[PDB]
């Protein structure tokens, strides 16, 4: 009855955005990388250089992207102690 | 047990993005407007200058934003005929 929603797959092929970032469409109709809106909540805990434990790989880098800081995974699973 | 996800509300207050656009965070940690990822699927049909019928106000402008074209609502409800 009404027009069915358009996709960004076309504008966002084949775009590479790092971990914690994904591809979206600017007001000019062209692809950018921005911080990921919501990470898929797979349970895959991870420990950051910042000493924090994150739910998964995406969440660690998404946080890095929101804060403009330098977080990386140093080891997987929860942080020590 | 793990750190709970951060929000963009802080970076995106108080940002104004037009219809069909919303606010997200760039790789530099600052707010932009980009095309809305998914419009809330409220049923509020609308007819565009482009002669197409859209599910709602957001969907018409989101399409405008993805195509870089000049769509506006000329009247609400489905298009004629």
């Amino acid at each position: 009855p009404w027009e069915e929603p358009r996709s960004k797959s076309k504008i966002c092929a084949n775009v590479f955005c790092g971990a914690g970032r994904e591809c979206a469409v600017t007001e000019k109709g062209e692809p950018t990388c921005l911080c990921i809106e919501q990470c898929k909540p797979h349970k895959r805990p991870v420990c950051g250089s910042n000493g924090k434990t994150y739910l998964n790989h995406c969440e660690l880098h998404r946080d890095a992207c929101l804060t403009g800081s330098k977080i990386q995974v140093d080891y997987d699973g929860h942080c020590k102690e």
